[PDB]
């Protein structure tokens, strides 16, 4: 248990987790909050704390405080058990990818929202987009993969056998997305928080958009500061041409995005016609 901390790379995650169950074992804070201060994401807790009874146990701590971790323990399976199973089971995995304790906790965060989660391909996408795409988002779709499929071959995975299989497929449609996506940095780049990060997210909320219409491209382009008329032009044709690159399963569905590229051309067309 000690040794899975070294997931954390904190050089002194021995130390802090060993202080931690002096302080737990001690019996005067309340030991989730105790735990919560020491360590980011519900895993980590949950295991310094059976770390701290096991412990406590064998160094014969006082029978109140061992009550205490017991119940902290119990209250941590009845709420967040399938959580910190996931955590549990990909933290090898976790800790190749993490350089950080926020990092694990983050990569944690982010695999739980997907493996126990029931997100569309795109809300998955934009998780993605939001937490990794300014860094390694390759990387980290790869880790989450990786993490996927060390939770399906563990004894107990987090969820069922048959979403942990369909999430697998997901996340690659997801990966094929982001790399598309880059494409908004050349766009960008190109024509001059609106940056390329937000664009990305942007095509992706378009991408489940049924009402979407041409009049939202051209609040798109005022958004990005596409407002002269070849600028205008440029950026329309640009974010035509990565919406059709797009995987398909990323829109919510063939129709929408079917409607979505229409209203995308019908839109550059508006624009080439004000020339
Ligand atoms: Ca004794
Ligand atoms: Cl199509
Ligand atoms: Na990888």
């Amino acid at each position: 248990l000690a040794e899975l901390f070294s997931h954390t790379h904190d050089p002194d995650a021995q130390a802090k987790l060993e202080a931690l169950t002096a302080e737990l074992l001690r019996g005067r804070g309340a030991p989730m909050q105790l735990a919560a201060q020491a360590f980011p994401g519900v895993t980590q807790q949950y295991l310094a704390l059976q770390h701290a009874l096991q412990r406590g146990e064998h160094e014969d701590a006082a029978p109140h405080a061992l009550e205490a971790l017991r119940d902290a323990l119990a209250d941590l399976e009845l709420a967040h058990g399938p959580e910190i199973r996931a955590g549990i089971n990909t933290l090898p995995t976790a800790g190749a990818f993490a350089r950080s304790a926020d990092e694990l906790a983050g990569f944690q965060h982010a695999y739980r929202d997907i493996a126990l989660g029931q997100l569309s391909l795109a809300r998955t996408l934009d998780l993605v987009l939001e937490r990794y795409g300014n860094d390694d988002i390759h990387g980290a779709l790869g880790a989450l993969i990786q993490a996927l499929g060390h939770d399906l071959a563990a004894a107990t995975p987090s969820t069922d056998g048959v979403r942990l299989q369909v999430l697998a497929s997901d996340l690659y449609q997801v990966e094929v997305a982001a790399t598309v996506l880059e494409e908004c940095n050349a766009l960008k780049q190109r024509l001059g928080c609106a940056d390329a990060q937000g664009l990305m997210r942007d095509l992706v909320g378009i991408s489940e958009d049924k009402w979407i219409a041409p009049a939202r491209f051209e609040k798109l382009a005022e958004r990005h500061g596409a407002n002269a008329l070849s600028e205008r032009i440029a950026f329309l044709g640009g974010v035509r041409q990565i919406l059709k690159d797009l995987p398909t399963q990323i829109y919510a569905d063939m129709d929408v995005r079917a409607t979505v590229l229409a209203a995308a051309q019908d839109a550059l067309d508006n624009a080439i016609a004000m020339e």
